[PDB]
Formats: C-alpha cells, sequence, structure tokens
C-alpha cells in the first residue's frame, strides 16, 4: 500500500539537485517508505503540517534526527527544547520564548540594523564580493554572538558547532560521521560559553541564567538552553540571508519591486525562507500506530518531514517555483509549525528585514559574476560561495 522508494534525501545527488527528486517523494502518495534508511517520508504540506501539529503521536523525545534516543545514544546530551515533548518541553520553551520576545527585538533593533547598514555600505566600496563570506556569513557573525554576551576569542568555533550540529541530525553517512570526527575542540568551547560567568550582562545568555529563579527552569538548566542559542541562532540565518540574496541575485525583477518599496523587505526575506526552505528536514517518532494518509504506521517509527517540498507542494501553493515578495507566505512550513515553531523566528526575521532594508535603499543591482558554489549538509541548504557585483543605488 506504501510506495517504496531508493531516494536517498541525504545524498550529494539530492543535496545537488532536490526538486526533482522531491516533486517524485510528493507525487508517489502522501506516505512514503525510504528503504535505504528504513524511515517513512512526507514531502506534501498536508502531512507534514499534520505531522508537526501532533506532537503527541509524532514525539521530538526520541530525537529530531535519524537516530532514535531509545535505541541509540545521543552525540551530545537532548537539547531541552528541541528534544523534548510537553510537559518537559513547555518551560524551557517558555524561557526562550520571553528572552527573545518582541520586547526583546526592540533592545537590539538599532545596532542590528546599523550593522547591517554598514555591511552593506563596506561592501560596496569593494564592489564584486561574495555574497556568503562577506555578506551572509559575515553580518551575522558580526551581531548575533554579541547579543548572546560572547567574548571574542574562540567565536571561530560557532559555525562548525553548527554544520555540526545540523549534520548530526542526518543519517550515519560521511557528512555526519566526518563532522562528529573533528567535533571535541568545538563541543569544549561551546558547553564553555554555555556557563553563567562567561556570558556579558545583558546579552541573551545571561538572560537565560536570569531566569533560573522564576521556577521556571533551574540554574542547571541554564547551560543547555544557552547551547540552544549556540547551536540554532547563527548557522541558520547565515542560510536564510543567504538564501534570499541568491533569490534577489536571480531574479532582478523582484529585486526591483524591493527597491521601489523597502517595506516589503520582511515579506521578502519570508518568501526566501519558503522558496529555499534553509533547514530542510526533521524527523519525528511515533509513539502509537497511527494512521497518516491511507497508510498504518506503527510504533516507534521515524517520520522525515521534507519541509522544503512543502514549501513547494502545488497543492497547497500556486506557482510554488517563483520567487514572489508579495506573495502571502503565512502557513509555510520553514520555521516549523505548532509548539517548537522556531522559538528564534522574531531574531531571524529581523535579521533578514534589516540586511534586505539595507540592500533594497543601497543596492541597485545583484549580478553573479563567478561560479556559485553550493555547500552541501544533512539538514541545511546553502550555498559555499556567492560571486556577486554589486552596483550602488
Ligand atoms: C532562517 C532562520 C531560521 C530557520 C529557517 C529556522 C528553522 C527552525 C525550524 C524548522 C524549527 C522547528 C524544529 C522542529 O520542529 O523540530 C526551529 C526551531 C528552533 N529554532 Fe529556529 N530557525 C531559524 C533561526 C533561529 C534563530 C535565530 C534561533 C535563535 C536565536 C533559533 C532557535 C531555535 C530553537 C531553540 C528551536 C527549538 C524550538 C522548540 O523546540 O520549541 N532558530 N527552527
Ligand atoms: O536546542 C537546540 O540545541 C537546537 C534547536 C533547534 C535546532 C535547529 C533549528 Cl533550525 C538545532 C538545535
Ligand atoms: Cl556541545
Ligand atoms: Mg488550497
Amino acid at each position: 500500500t506504501i510506495p517504496h522508494l531508493a531516494i536517498d534525501p541525504f545524498s550529494l545527488d539530492f543535496f545537488d539537485d532536490p526538486y526533482p527528486d522531491q516533486q517524485t517523494l510528493r507525487d508517489a502518495g502522501p506516505v512514503v517508505y525510504l528503504d535505504k534508511w528504513n524511515v517513512y517520508g512526507v514531502a506534501r504540506y498536508a502531512e507534514v503540517h499534520a505531522v508537526l501539529n501532533d506532537p503527541t503521536t509524532f514525539c521530538s523525545s526520541r530525537g529530531v534526527g535519524l537516530s532514535d534516543f531509545k535505541k541509540e545514544k545521543p552525540w551530545r546530551p537532548p537539547s531541552l527544547i528541541l528534544e523534548a515533548d510537553p510537559p518537559a518541553h513547555t518551560r524551557p520553551r517558555a524561557v526562550l520564548s520571553k528572552v527573545l520576545s518582541p520586547a526583546t527585538m526592540k533592545t537590539i533593533r538599532d545596532g542590528f540594523a546599523a550593522a547591517a547598514d554598514a555591511k552593506v555600505d563596506e561592501l560596496l566600496q569593494r564592489g564584486c564580493i561574495d555574497a556568503i563570506a562577506d555578506l551572509a556569513e559575515a553580518y551575522p557573525l558580526s551581531v548575533f554572538p554579541d547579543a548572546m554576551g560572547l567574548k571574542q576569542e574562540g567565536r571561530e568555533h560557532l559555525l562548525p558547532y553548527a554544520g555540526l550540529v545540523f549534520n548530526a541530525f542526518g543519517p550515519p553517512n560521511e557528512l555526519r560521521q566526518t563532522a562528529i570526527e573533528r567535533s571535541a575542540p568545538h563541543q569544549a568551547y561551546v558547553n564553555e560559553q554555555c556557563q553563567r560567568p562567561n556570558l556579558a550582562p545583558g546579552g541573551f545568555g545571561a538572560c537565560i541564567h536570569a531566569f533560573t529563579d522564576t521556577g521556571e527552569i533551574t540554574p542547571d538548566e541554564a547551560p543547555l538552553l544557552v547551547r540552544s542559542l549556540l547551536s540554532a541562532g547563527l548557522d541558520t540565518t547565515v542560510n536564510g540571508i543567504g538564501a534570499a540574496v541568491y533569490c534577489l541575485a536571480r531574479f532582478p525583477g523582484e529585486l526591483q519591486r524591493l527597491r521601489s518599496d523597502p517595506t516589503l523587505a520582511r515579506n521578502a526575506f519570508e518568501e526566501a525562507v519558503r522558496f529555499e526552505s534553509p533547514v530542510q528536514t526533521f524527523f519525528r517518532t511515533t509513539t502509537r500506530e497511527v494512521e497518516l494518509g491511507g497508510a498504518v504506521i506503527g510504533e516507534g517509527e521515524k517520520v522525515l518531514m521534507f519541509l522544503g517540498s512543502a514549501n513547494r507542494d502545488p497543492r497547497r501553493w500556486s506557482d510554488p517555483d517563483l520567487y514572489d515578495i508579495t506573495r502571502k507566505t503565512s502557513g509555510h512550513v520553514g520555521f516549523g509549525s505548532g509548539v517548537h515553531m522556531c522559538v528564534g523566528q522574531l531574531v531571524a526575521r529581523l535579521e533578514g528585514e534589516v540586511m534586505l532594508s539595507a540592500l533594497a535603499r543601497k543596492v541597485a543591482a545583484i549580478d553573479i559574476d563567478g561560479p556559485v558554489k553550493r555547500r552541501f549538509n544533512n539538514t541545511l541548504r546553502g550555498l559555499e560561495s556567492l560571486p556577486v557585483k554589486l552596483t550602488p543605488a
């Protein structure tokens, strides 16, 4: 009843161009079985959304990667938020929600915007730049580590650590095995910066530790919650901003519309999150026998959700393969959906908005003028290098 497919969604050929294989996954049926990894797969919007919004049946406490924490040891102590289910998930989630709250965005927006304008000004002086290293990476590195309260020393471990985290969600292929092999120095750095004395006053890290006296989290929970932000808070925005710039570079008509109305910057970034879906996939584990799209999935089964495929499903989206900065993007699953929906989405949207605003006001054209190189990761979709020429407005 359930179709069996041999597609490996974690192969380099798949990363290089996933869209034909994602249509195959969608059109094979609402639920498929991936023989390569012995997991179920859902690639249509409907089933992805349903799984995300039934955390009781499709749990996260057994891991959101391929590995089932009930069968294998996690490569690192489980996240108190990402790899937890209600009710244990609830209070750690509340603390991060308040640490990254709408009121908190008011305290950082001016500095984030100023750093975005300054970066674009700097890049326009050079003209020809790498939109990845020099923009998508450089800008988040210039605001987020400081917003965390990290010292300057050792920040070079942050991106390698994040690449490891997102590779570790994948199956035990070479990408994952090699990442874990090289992980020891990055884990040591990150874990040490999570301790209260190492987080500067007023930053996200110190604010997490400050919540340890309300009864929502205990002092011994704060380090791992800082670890969450150091895991998910940087490389995500790198690939989100990278996606947005890549879209504007490929679709000059949409850059011209953005220039004509810079207030579209926020929706232009949201559309880029849907269009590229930098965070591609996550797993759930069934806690009971469940019926999903006519298939009966047994207990203790892994279910792979194709977020990027759901965001291009023609059953849900009109012209899904078009980048449209005025599209009604509400409902896309690029940030997830439900109780685990990205708790840092306000930070991600703030960074994306202010950067796209700077480009909208300062840049007249974005022209690819060199070889485009893709970066391969078991969970993240994005570029290694994006040579562009920036023409000033
Ligand atoms: C374009 C940028 C980003 C994207 C596309 C993204 C994507 C996602 C997705 C899809 C989830 C759901 C995971 C699941 O359902 O299992 C998630 C959760 C999460 N994200 Fe984001 N994220 C981004 C930026 C950020 C930032 C900036 C932060 C922190 C500053 C962050 C921290 C988190 C955390 C802690 C969770 C776990 C939430 C929970 O389990 O309740 N992310 N993110
Ligand atoms: O709590 C964490 O350590 C964690 C949370 C979310 C993510 C992926 C979000 Cl795109 C990775 C790690
Ligand atoms: Cl760690
Ligand atoms: Mg419809």
